[PDB]
């Protein structure tokens, strides 16, 4: 769910999840995809794609076992759409700190979105 | 939808909509409803009732015409469905704008939803 996906990221990044990502780019955030601005929104674009893929559980809602261990998320085995759901949010996470050396808070808020390009099939 | 709902909310209150109601306790935001913790996240359940007497649109995709006459949030002659559903954003927005004397910070970015006590009934 949002709450597993959120602490993975403040975990990762160290950097609070709604306030850094929260509507961040075309991608990261409520609503869909759109082209993305850098590669940190290019994370968020590979996210929902990723979303997309899932059935059988609900990605927002849905809460799911992971632990930190030696400071790495580790998916707990959960079922077939939770642990891939759990994949999902995990790589976004591992994402969006390898890529906190271009982050711009330019990207971060907010009013963008509904004028963004039209993204590419995922 | 949404994104009238956040215009709404910048005009009312001058302030940005995502950064200071977009997990803001209980009701403000992502999810469901749930025991309000002060008169702001009080407007986003009423705000979240409001929107379970719609039938017929989608609150969060569908748009609707409204437009600001002597800063006065009025809303455009839509079907019946999307008439409520802008007069449900307008509501919230106007009660936003009316709590602010007792908006709390720390009530912020503070993604404390799964906590939060099961909502009574609408
Ligand atoms: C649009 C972002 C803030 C929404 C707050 C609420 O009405 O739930």
């Amino acid at each position: 769910s949002l709450f597993e996906l959120g602490k993975m990221i403040l975990q990762e990044t160290g950097k609070n999840p709604a306030k850094s990502y929260g509507v961040y780019g075309c991608n990261c955030g409520v609503g869909g995809r759109g082209k993305p601005k850098d590669a940190t929104d290019r994370c968020c674009y590979v996210h929902k794609c990723c979303y997309k893929k899932l059935t059988g559980c609900d990605p927002k809602k849905d809460r799911y076992s992971y632990s930190w261990k030696d400071k790495t998320i580790v998916c707990g085995e959960n079922n077939s759409c939770l642990k891939e759901l759990c994949e999902c949010d995990k790589a976004v996470a591992i994402c969006l700190r390898e890529n906190l050396d271009t982050y711009n808070k330019k990207y971060r808020y907010n009013y963008l979105k509904p004028a963004c390009k039209k993204a590419d099939p995922c």
